[PDB]
């Protein structure tokens, strides 16, 4: 079914969620914290779910990735070889910014936050401050009980605002991983397609303080006793079968404007595509010479992989489904539409005028702000501006400081600071650095008009970008220590520092602070026309009978349908693969090198008591036609009776366009079979312990 | 069904024919030159048929591509635009070496071929010279009637000989050809692939002289008047339905020694694929700078992509079917089965060894031969070797000059010298040396030992290549009135000649006829062994139950089957593609470009007649489990009642591979519906008087 709806719709799909095969009541559902939306989790950025009492948690591979690469060295490689924990001793921290939110309350604050807008009248920049202030008020109110975290989340253009409460653990370990063969079987040759073979999961276990409430890492932390977690279903998954997801799916753009839409299609996608190909040969290069670089970078390779190939994706996809012709006509249809309600309709037309305007903006500035912003974002720099604009907003009263700058932020800062010390060699940086000043002094001088980088580069050739590298290569800011020295320090000594990549963000942070207040004032005008309108395309929508739900903004959402295929012309994909689909596509090299204990349980058929005599096999991974996007990645299946049959972990290479245009014929989720996951465990990458932890041994 | 049946086999399929689902009689086909098999002709590496009374012929596009390739030019380009001869004076002539064979009779002549090898003795040499003049002379006879072409087929490795006696159709006209984006939509990309769109279909017509014999072009040849033509099907062709092809396959290899399997897949293919695809970007580089080179080499340049991407597919194939395994399994089987026949075993025993030294003469010459190959048969060298050699064998007697250099090859010779015209830009022959020299100086000096080269290189880099092929620049070679004045020039005015390409010639030519002996030697040695080794295999794979039919050897082959798909894990492909396929796959872009007609009739739903209710679309593809390769396109797919449901055209991905190991799940044929054929010739590149001529208006 298509739509990422809210809990708060789950009286309008109570039917459609009975109709396709749900046998728990939807009021069951409605209990968040109960038997079993409890169990399901965030993770910031994936999802994941409590499967055992004593605090086990399961999401995809790629989820865990972070945490895998954070643990592995060249010599001792777990993205390669996979991991087991047989004891709680033997669990890895899955580092310092590793967390996982338990849901426990939302609250509808929508009043609220619209009258705060309101208060600030006309002024665009005092509408921005107003709702960063409620925001913050609310969040503050909402965390003063220790081990809670809390987020506002603005719906449906600002339309609707809630206020979601958690359970913020922050001492995450890694259990299993099977390895990379398996957890990425196929790589990224397989990577957003089906049929598909990757067996993408993996285990953690969230820890608490002796004392019960969240705590960093330490040895005498215990695992956290969740109220509620799911069981692996008992009864075999089949073609046809009633499927749901709960997740926090990130961001959809299918409200966007028609130029929103042409924008991202005409330059954003295939822009970051090239340059993301190309940053990825340099990588590819760097790790076959020093094996320490392929590990450092794994994970900033293994996404910026994703993200170059979904975009290829999506244009192919807006292609496909004439994306640009449908935001047109839909667009014009809306216009239209409100123009026949006259006086009433004046004012989101008003609305869509000035969403309008503010998309010229970015024209012979988007090339130059793209290069500006990767090279700021590299290790050394992007370090330097953060400490340096931390060491400002220190001087501040806690309420006045930037938002991720705050004193709920502190550990936060200060683990991506001790995260980069497993991401980060001066070698590879500099390279990086080379490739975006390289583009930038590429520009039209029209728009190579960044004066502080402009004063370091003094020239605008090879040997100008050359001489800037070498001049930020005598950072120290590859020194964890001094990351953490400069995390205390205060801006006088910023200001006072001879290490280059501190020199340049002293300078280049009076331009950043006016961009960001740029920013929220181009913010503070959308908080009054992007409800208008995005509420005029919804009541448009629902005119014409079509499913009106939010975008996806991070938070918690259901979507529901069945087991099934999808097809082209000369093409029907079947809904399951099988084990021996996974050995005939085995070449002995990478990404196709199952483990040796794979090949040989295939070959031998042996199916170790979970083959599906509909299939004649194992399934390995299942086609639905679930909504999900980014952010769901690791999200439980569950069947008709809320058993966990398996896990969201992709999308088919015709589902990616549905972030802007859904197409519910194409439109599948790929998820791993619970009965594979299982099976691996079993025949393959043997986790006892964790079968026995399952109830499956 | 597996096999390519000789038509003497129809008793032995007979029954399977019937239970496929043939309404028509297996004596019926045994009438070789009568109805429906009178119909099918050969063009000499392809098939067709005679669809009107008027001689109408049809065929691939890829089959009459050399053709079209001949009538282009870049001002005016028949490939890319299409054609059509609304009228028979504006039909075109496809080429002075164009032909039609209609089969007139096959007579055996095994017994009196087995005589001649015998009674030369021992000699290698005379048992080859003994064959070559066997043949020479049953030809010579055969061919006494002014308007017939006879060809000795070995079979079964020379356990078999026939004669085949046609009448040789030597004008053969262009009627209609649809635009390239039609004829090879989804060109080197959907090549070897489905699901597939392609519209593989043109048509020629037959000419003969007002006597009624064959002649050369002429404006007064009038249309020949087969006796047979075959029926366009008024039954509409669905899932699982009868379908059978006749037709010239031309080499299988699927009882070649395990070894020579070997060489194939770990040099021959693998080599030939890596310097094909070089030579390819070269070309595609040379067409993109020179529109007159991109015309000139669009037949070449089809043919090498066609080479290079099936020899990527057949070693995929080894590697999906294992046949390295297969091949030592059954040529270890083979041994010990004769091992246990006692006497009646030993003398194929010895053949086996016997061949199993003809392997361990190549390692070291391989790339050597390929190179030097390659670079001799560039166009102006390839003219001088030729030409030259004609020279050579002019003043012998004609019974006593090489096969390709009698009397009755003159014709086909001069034919080239004038196709070459449509075929030559200078600097891309030159391009094309430079590649071949290039590899042949990049070989370690002990396999750098052709004499004559080393001669004209004089160094063994690209300066030296550079130099040769600067020198080689000066030939007159290039001009057609130049290569026509060389064709009947004797030997001394060769050997008198300054033009370096003839200087080439001539100073190489000894190591050439040397070589030449060498190989008849080669030859000689396997003509006794090969037909005792070759029967027992035929004896063992009888023995197990295993279908026995020769490898296709440009004969005359039946197969049959049903429509049917093919799976992998994941994936069902289904028998029929539709036009809602072809108009899905447009980019815009070459190679999916379709005429804005076909866009705007598929649009429209312009299914002019021609839908199939079970599919709600016209059929554009469709897949069958036959037994087709190389030489069978063209081919006419007959259905239950021997009328035309299609034509041969290609294979899917995994078929590739059946040349050597026949693999009956995954080898299907890729055939274009007639429905599709008459839809395109309605709607889309109109043939209002084909459609007339074909009873189809
Ligand atoms: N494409 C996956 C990540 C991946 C990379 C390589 C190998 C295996 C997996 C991905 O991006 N998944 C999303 C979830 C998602 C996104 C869009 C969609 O249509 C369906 C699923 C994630 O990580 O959250
Ligand atoms: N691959 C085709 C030629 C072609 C190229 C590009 C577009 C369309 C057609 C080809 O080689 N066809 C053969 C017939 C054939 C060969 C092998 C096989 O398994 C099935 C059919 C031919 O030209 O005769």
């Amino acid at each position: 079914a298509e739509g990422m709806w809210v809990p708060q719709q789950l009286p309008e799909i109570a039917g459609p969620l009975q109709k396709a095969g749900l046998k728990l009541s939807p009021e069951q559902l409605a209990n968040l914290t109960g038997d079993p939306m409890g169990a399901v989790v965030a993770l910031g950025g994936c999802t994941a779910s409590f499967v055992s009492p004593q605090g086990l948690v399961v999401t995809n591979h790629h989820c865990a990735y972070g945490a895998i690469q954070l643990n592995s060295t060249a010599q001792k490689n777990l993205i390669k070889d996979g991991f087991n924990a047989p004891t709680l001793k033997d669990e890895l921290s899955a580092g310092p910014n590793a967390r996982v939110f338990v849901l426990d309350q939302i609250t509808d604050v929508t009043a609220q936050a619209k009258a705060a807008i309101a208060g600030a009248g006309n002024d665009p920049l005092a509408r921005s401050r107003a709702l960063d202030a409620f925001d913050k008020a609310q969040v503050a109110a909402c965390e003063a009980d220790a081990g809670f975290r809390c987020r506002l989340y603005s719906f449906s253009g600002g339309n609707t605002y809630r206020l979601f409460r958690n359970m913020e653990i922050k001492d995450v370990r890694l259990v299993y991983a099977p390895p990379g063969s398996v957890g990425k079987f196929g790589g990224d040759v397989d990577n957003w397609m089906w049929p598909r073979h990757t067996g993408d999961f993996s285990f953690y276990r969230a820890y608490v303080g002796k004392d019960g409430k969240p705590a960093a890492f330490a040895a005498d932390n215990v695992p956290y006793q969740p109220k509620h977690f799911l069981k692996f279903a008992d009864q075999p998954l089949g073609a046809d079968d009633f499927v749901m997801v709960a997740g926090y799916p990130g961001r959809t753009n299918r409200y966007a404007l028609a130029g929103e839409f042409n924008e991202t299609a005409s330059f954003t996608y295939p822009t970051i595509a090239k340059h993301y190909n190309a940053v990825l040969k340099m990588i590819a290069d760097a790790g076959k010479a020093d094996a320490d670089v392929k590990v450092k970078y794994a994970a900033t390779a293994a996404s910026m992989n994703n993200v170059a190939k979904n975009y290829l994706g999506q244009l192919e996809g807006f292609k496909r489904i004439d994306a640009a012709g449908q935001k047109q006509a839909e667009e014009a249809a809306v216009l239209a539409w409100l123009k026949k309600q006259g006086a009433a309709g004046k004012p989101a037309l008003a609305a869509h005028a000035q969403l309008l305007k503010h998309l010229d903006t970015s024209k012979s500035t988007r090339e130059r702000d793209l290069f500006v912003g990767q090279f700021n974002n590299t290790s050394a720099v992007g370090a330097a501006i953060t400490l340096y604009r931390l060491s400002i907003e220190r001087s501040k009263p806690d309420a006045e400081r930037e938002a991720g700058y705050q004193e709920r932020d502190l550990t936060t800062i200060e683990g991506g600071l001790k995260q980069m010390d497993r991401r980060y060699v001066a070698k590879m940086d500099q390279q990086l650095q080379t490739y975006w000043l390289d583009q930038y002094v590429a520009l039209p001088a029209a728009q190579r008009d960044n004066e502080v980088l402009n004063k370091w580069l003094a020239g605008s050739d090879a040997a100008a970008v050359k001489s800037l590298v070498n001049k930020l290569g005598g950072t120290e800011l590859g020194s964890l220590d001094t990351r953490l020295k400069w995390f205390k320090a205060d801006r006088a000594a910023f200001e006072a520092s001879n290490d280059p990549a501190i020199q340049y963000a002293v300078a280049v942070m009076p331009a950043l602070l006016k961009q960001e207040e740029q920013k929220k004032i181009r913010e503070g005008e959308s908080l009054t026309a992007r409800p208008l309108y995005l509420q005029a395309v919804a009541d448009y929508k629902k005119s014409q009978g079509e499913f009106v739900y939010p975008d996806a903004n991070l938070s918690l959402r259901i979507t529901f349908g069945n087991v099934m295929g999808y097809g082209k012309d000369g093409v029907k994909y079947t809904p399951f693969t099988t084990l021996e689909g996974v050995a005939a596509k085995e070449t002995g090299e990478d990404p196709f090198d199952s483990p040796k204990a794979l090949l040989d349980a295939v070959k031998a058929k042996r199916y170790g008591g979970l083959e599906d005599k509909r299939l004649g096999s194992v399934p390995v991974n299942f086609l639905s036609n679930l909504d999900i996007t980014g952010g769901n990645s690791g999200s439980p299946v569950l069947d008709a009776n809320g058993k966990l049959v398996g896990l969201a972990f992709d999308g088919n290479w015709e589902s990616v366009s549905s972030n802007w245009v859904f197409d519910p014929v194409m439109t599948r989720m790929i998820a791993v079979d619970s009965r594979y996951m299982q099976w691996i465990m079993q025949e393959v990458a043997p986790a006892p312990q964790l079968l026995k932890e399952l109830n499956l041994a």
